[PDB]
């Protein structure tokens, strides 16, 4: 018995509402990519099938681009592997974007698969594709995209007979454009790209009713707030550290809609997010672009250096709170744990701690993510007491956000059961 089901909105197309009055931290939907591919920075890095990150991988002997952690995990990759291997070292040693690797899967799974549980409640043939909101310039790209398809897939796919029924690659990459999902792994990284046709049903807010997690590629969303029969289901596209300048860009640019809620009505918190010298904080923005693209590669020492000559400049700074300092700490203390410099990671963790607080309301996966790690560098350093009350914070944000389904509560129960008995023994 479902407690979601699929409406017309009177003015956002398809949407998803409650049939059942739902809690905070309630399971309403899990589902498994129809689709999904690792990231480009993450190819390489982490496993292709479970996303899990290892020192060392193996490679598929044929292509030589899809690596795994185990012989399981590359066995069981081979049915939704074996056809975009042979286009994979056709293409040697070019690379498609993500987006032609995911249709190609996307492609494959649709001839080639039963009937898909992701599509329970709406299918890749019903998803939004926006198509007489796109702008010329957006076409063009889409035109380029179908040809790189064409060219990638050449291999495997030669003309319409291979692809589903009237399918059309122009409307299918405007329908991946708009409903990609950005799998992130246990610590928040970006690692993967899929597509999750039931749970693109979601309409947006910036200011949600539920959240999305992924444990791997499977997908759980939940309540993180109390819901009426009839109200309508709402996640967070984007990021939380954005002004409402910067979420009207996007919103515009890849989902084709202007958002009316009252936060973008009344750029709510846009000018605590802003605070400090203006010509400072455009230079950090700039830096950032650099920042974000080491770390989605996994290159934290240089991230850490580029980090480092920001937060301890020798010329002006910013408060924490302005966003884009907020964000160079949050890949410092990224970059220092997985460096293992646990006790400068603590420094910048704790920094981040009250903006979190202010930024990420309510119960929001990423602030929980933020006070486990916090709490885990306390734990490490003997605060027991400190660390404590950060794991029960971080419990009591991931009980809801993340639930019993996700393996990372149980990582979380053993670290409180440990701070625990340090505590009892003292
Ligand atoms: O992919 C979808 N949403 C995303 C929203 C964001 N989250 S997150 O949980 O906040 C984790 C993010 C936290 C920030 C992190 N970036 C930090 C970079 C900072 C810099 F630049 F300084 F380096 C990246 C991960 C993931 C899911 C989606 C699609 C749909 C379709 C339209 C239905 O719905 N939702
Ligand atoms: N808050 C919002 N206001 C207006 N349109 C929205 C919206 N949130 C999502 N959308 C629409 O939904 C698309 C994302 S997929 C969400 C389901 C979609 N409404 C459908 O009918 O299939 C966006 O590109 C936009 O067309
Ligand atoms: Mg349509
Ligand atoms: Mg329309
Ligand atoms: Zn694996
Ligand atoms: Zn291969
Ligand atoms: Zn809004």
């Amino acid at each position: 018995p479902l407690k979601v089901e699929k409406f017309a909105t009177a003015n956002r197309g398809n949407g998803l509402r409650a049939v059942t009055p739902l809690r905070p931290g309630e399971l309403l939907f899990r589902s498994d990519p129809l689709a999904y591919t690792v990231c480009k920075g993450s190819r390489g890095v982490v496993c292709d099938r479970c996303l899990l990150g290892k020192e060392k991988l193996m490679r598929c002997s044929q292509c030589r681009v899809a690596k795994y952690c185990s012989a399981k995990c590359q066995k069981k990759a081979w049915p939704d592997h074996k056809r975009e291997c042979k286009c994979l070292k056709s293409c040697k040693p070019r690379y498609p974007p993500d987006s032609v690797r995911l249709l190609g899967r996307v492609v494959f799974k649709l001839m080639d698969g039963a009937p898909s549980e992701s599509e329970k409640l709406y299918s890749f043939y019903d998803l939004e594709s926006n198509i007489n909101k796109l702008t010329e310039d957006k076409k063009e790209g889409l035109r380029q995209l179908v040809m790189t398809f064409q060219h990638f897939m050449r291999e495997e796919i030669q003309d319409a007979s291979q692809l589903p029924p009237a399918f059309d690659l122009f409307e299918a990459f405007a329908k991946v454009i708009c409903n990609s999902f950005t799998i992130c792994n246990a610590e928040m990284q970006e690692v993967g790209v899929g597509l999750y046709p039931s749970i693109s049903l979601l309409n947006h807010s910036c200011d949600p009713n539920c959240s999305i997690v992924f444990n791997g590629p499977h997908l759980l969303l939940r309540a993180v707030r109390d819901i009426e029969v009839g109200e309508e289901l709402t996640i967070c596209y984007l990021d939380m550290l954005m002004t409402s300048e910067e979420r009207r860009k996007q919103l515009r640019d890849q989902y084709c809609f202007e958002c009316d809620c009252f936060r973008c009505q009344t750029q709510d918190k846009d000018a605590d997010m802003l605070t400090g010298d203006e010509q400072v904080w455009k230079e950090v923005q700039e830096s950032l672009k650099k920042i974000e693209e080491l770390k989605a590669h996994w290159k934290w020492e240089q991230v850490l250096a580029m980090c480092q000559a920001i937060i301890s400049s020798n010329s002006e700074r910013l408060p924490d709170i302005n966003i884009y300092q907020l964000k160079v700490l949050d890949c410092a203390m990224d970059a220092c744990i997985n460096l293992g410099l646990l006790e400068e990671a603590l420094f910048y963790g704790t920094r981040t701690m009250e903006p979190y607080r202010i930024f990420f309301p309510g119960s929001h996966p990423v602030r929980g993510v933020q006070v486990m790690k916090v709490g885990k560098l306390q734990l490490h350093q003997g605060m027991f007491p400190q660390a404590m009350k950060n794991l029960r914070l971080a419990f009591d944000i991931m009980r809801v956000t993340h639930g019993r389904e996700h393996s990372l509560i149980e990582d979380l129960i053993l670290l409180l059961e440990e701070c625990d008995a340090n505590i009892r023994a003292s």
